[PDB]
């Protein structure tokens, strides 16, 4: 009962793009851009084009880092989120009516405007480090039960 998402962040040595999504789900939190992966196209693919659509980047190389399975209680589908980085782009962000693309600087992540399950995984995005990854959310503000795990291949 899974439908697949991409998520991919922009991670420089320094500083972290995120966007901040204007409607729909998610509105108002900080996070990384993605999407549903569409018919015929892999899921990589899927990250590289919703990357491109939502912060106006083009990216080279994408690198797997983790796979999140998100669970929202009395909801028959599963998220299963398909998490990348990169740190090879091409051109600058672009705000648009749907996403308000940012800089922040690594220490001065705003976990407070962002998913609850982030302060759980970027951690581990920041160190390079790959995962595996569960959440049980009831509404979109509390996380009933998780579990994560480092892995050397996602
Ligand atoms: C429930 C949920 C979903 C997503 C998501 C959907 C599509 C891509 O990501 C999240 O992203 C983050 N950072 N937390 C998230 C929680």
């Amino acid at each position: 009962a899974s439908r697949l998402y991409t998520l991919v962040l922009v991670l420089q040595p320094q500083r972290v793009l995120l966007g901040m999504k204007k409607r729909g789900f998610g509105a108002g939190r900080w996070n990384g851009f993605g999407g549903k992966v569409q018919e015929g196209e892999t899921i990589e693919d899927g990250a590289r084009r919703e990357l491109q659509e939502e912060s106006g980047l083009t990216v080279d190389a994408l690198h797997k880092v983790g796979q999140i399975v998100f669970e929202f209680v009395g909801e028959p589908e599963l998220m299963d989120v398909h998490v990348f980085c990169t740190d090879s782009i091409q051109g600058t962000p672009v705000e648009s009516d749907e996403m308000r693309p940012c800089w922040f600087q690594l220490d001065q992540i705003p976990f407070k405007d962002m998913w609850p399950d982030d302060s759980y995984w970027f951690p581990l995005l920041l160190q390079k480090k790959k995962f595996h990854g569960y959440f049980k959310f009831q509404g979109q503000d509390t996380i009933l039960d998780y579990t994560l795990r480092e892995v050397d291949t996602v």
